[PDB]
């Protein structure tokens, strides 16, 4: 059975704080002695376009205010780094867990705490879109919300802070480093997002996952080749398919080729009209092959 | 936008340990000096149905391994009670919540903190279905995992204990008082679970989504009232709608009444061929009126 989960969020939880500007309230996360926010806590308020470099010259570090379960730290200094700032705060994060930053590409899977006014109120798991956007869940307030990945040794991987809601709904965020994912704008504006492709390695992943539920009406005899595939993928908004020995496990337990499953997911192209796979009624990327691997057998 | 989210789990973490009787592992919570585990953890190896009075009576407490993290608790005493124990140990939890006990009805949500060995590992929201059952992702060693709400003012409310899988994939827990959802046996058998009913108060939520996303294709201008359509859905597969109230502030945003939506599920019931609300081909009763109110207002 799939089911899109979360990783723990403790760890994650003890990291957010409350950051405000002026009258502009957002998250951001402590980790040593430097919180990282998105940039638009400094925006004034208006709706002409933002200039963050003349709101970045005219800041004032007493109009911050950067405060942790109602506790608030003394702020030392604030610099820019692309889409965000790093406020170096007097007081180091007791709690700050082994970490580092990781810029995610297009087909990963990470964890969301969605946080408001510094206090975490929702965890779900998400995939970075090849538009580079995720399909999140964020009222006004969630600015800054963490994305987190945690690795087998327990390094906890900071990839995503929340920034924009786009006029489709969809999610737009930053690294730790500053950098948009996508390279949207952040600030309100009129931007619309490439249309996604299907993560073909990850409704490989699934197809594996439904084989392993005794479902296989589905299962095509032929097989295609790697390059036949990414052509036709080109061609029906599909990603290319990144490597056959990736899926040995699954292959090795099924016993089926990804080539396989690579003709499958041509034949299953339209609909399945009207039989369901593990209950969806059209292909699904929402699953990664680790996460699959993970829920199904733990490792 | 409407996504399944789980609580935060950070104050759940703390209070998960591992519990060993002899060779057999599974999950307890730690609250005050008291772990709660699904009693399974006492049962011989053998194919043949448990006695769990006999084996409760012949019960050595140093058979027992507790540990927190690693750190191994004392166990001091052992009651019985239903299908879990109650260990007492040498030492008060300091990171206990405020807490409560407290027992779900069909339609309740909650949240899941997947565990193994003592260690969380995954978190996810879930809903009692009307077969008092859950879809879960578990693998072996899952037993004992916890399920929770958080209420507003932050207590924690411990309503569930995972305590076995259904050969249907059905997922099975206890309350804290040892209380199998819908009367299961908690040792292996040949039991099946009931028909799940579609959740009609959820479904009702969805449809306000749908609409305050501007999704109203499938509107229906008939209406139907409760008693009329609580007669349908007794012959259709779907629950009674609890009440009609609970909506108006969805009623009031949309202008669209709950008997409107009632006469919705009617004419959606079959299919929606081949459209599409809000990604979903067939209704979806995974979200509450709680869960879409608070993701789209923040109430």
């Amino acid at each position: 059975g799939l089911k899109k989960m979360a990783q723990p969020s403790g760890c994650v939880e003890r990291c957010v704080v409350r950051v405000c500007y002026g009258s502009t309230v957002l998250n951001g996360v402590w980790l040593g002695d430097t919180v990282t926010c998105p940039r638009h806590v400094i925006a004034p308020s208006t709706t002409v376009l933002i200039d963050y470099d003349h709101a970045y010259s005219t800041m004032r570090l007493h109009n911050f205010s950067v405060s942790h379960n109602g506790v608030f730290l003394g702020v030392v200094g604030v610099t820019m780094h692309g889409s965000v700032l790093r406020i170096k705060v007097s007081q180091s994060n007791v709690h700050t867990p082994k970490h580092v930053f990781k810029t995610l590409k297009p087909g990963d899977s990470f964890n969301i705490l969605a946080c408001y006014e510094g206090i975490a109120s929702g965890v779900f798991g998400v995939n970075l879109r090849t538009n580079f956007t995720i399909k999140g869940s964020f009222i006004n307030g969630a600015c800054g919300s963490p994305g987190y990945n945690v690795r087998n040794d327990g390094t906890v991987e900071f990839c995503y802070l929340h920034q924009i809601e786009l006029g489709s709904g969809a999610h737009v965020g930053s690294d730790f480093t500053g950098s948009v994912y996508g390279n949207f704008d952040d600030q309100p504006s009129l931007q619309v997002e490439s249309a996604n492709l299907m993560l073909s390695d990850n409704v490989v992943a699934f197809l594996y996952a439904a084989l392993l539920n005794g479902c296989r009406w589905w299962l095509c005899s032929t097989r295609v080749n790697v390059d036949g595939f990414n052509e036709w993928a080109m061609a029906n908004g599909y990603t290319s398919v990144s490597s056959v020995e990736c899926y040995s496990i699954l292959a090795a337990k099924t016993g089926v080729s990804v080539e396989q499953l690579l003709a499958s997911i041509q034949h299953l192209h339209e609909g399945f009209g009207g039989k369901n796979i593990l209950g969806y009624s059209s292909l699904c990327d929402e699953f990664t092959l680790a996460e699959v691997v993970k829920q199904m057998y733990g490792v």
